[PDB]
Parts: C-alpha cells; sequence; structure tokens
C-alpha cells in the first residue's frame, strides 16, 4: 500500500559496518555544523531512507555528553560510494524520535 522510493525504515541499532562507515565521516565533517570539533561521535541508532543511494539518519552520541541527529548520504557504488554529511539536528534527547529531515 506504501511507496518504495523515499521510505524511511524503522529506527534500529547499527551494525559493526554501519558504525565503521559513519563515525569516521562524522568525526571529519561535524565541525562545519556544530562549530566545534567533536572528540567522539557514536552512532547509537540508525534508520535508512531508500533514495538513489541511501540516506542514513542517525542518533549520535557526541563527546559522550549529548545527542544529535545526522543525515549522511551514501552514493551508489557506481558513483564511487563516498559518504557525505548533509545536515544536523542539534540538541536532542536520547529517546527523541529519529525522524526524517
Amino acid at each position: 500500500v506504501m511507496p518504495i522510493c523515499g521510505g524511511i525504515s524503522a529506527a534500529r541499532i547499527p551494525t559493526a559496518d554501519e558504525k565503521k562507515k559513519l563515525e569516521p565521516v562524522l568525526l571529519q565533517s561535524l565541525y562545519a555544523h556544530l562549530g566545534s570539533k567533536p572528540t567522539s561521535a557514536e552512532v547509537v541508532l540508525v534508520a535508512t531512507q531508500v533514495v538513489a543511494g541511501t540516506n542514513y539518519f542517525a542518533k549520535v552520541k557526541v563527546n559522550n555528553d549529548h545527542y544529535i541527529h545526522t543525515r549522511v548520504y551514501e552514493q551508489l557504488p557506481c558513483y564511487g560510494g563516498a559518504l557525505e554529511l548533509h545536515s544536523v539536528q542539534m540538541n536532542k534527547t536520547d529517546t527523541d524520535p529519529l525522524d526524517y529531515f
């Protein structure tokens, strides 16, 4: 009854390869969004939007202190497969819903 294109999966727990995929990218790109460089950035929850490629939405523990939500776009393999940070929702709670933005 529901579309394929653009639908967001249920927020769930990352895999060991999702964390290795995402966190190094978050450590490098988060300063342009947060205005400081994080000392740590932990993907605690992830949800996936099917797109031409994949939008990863993530609940992210920053500096083991607080939470943000991140949108990271993953290219299709033929486009190279790079991952890039698209935007940030700051100042979130640990049970804030991991919703599309």
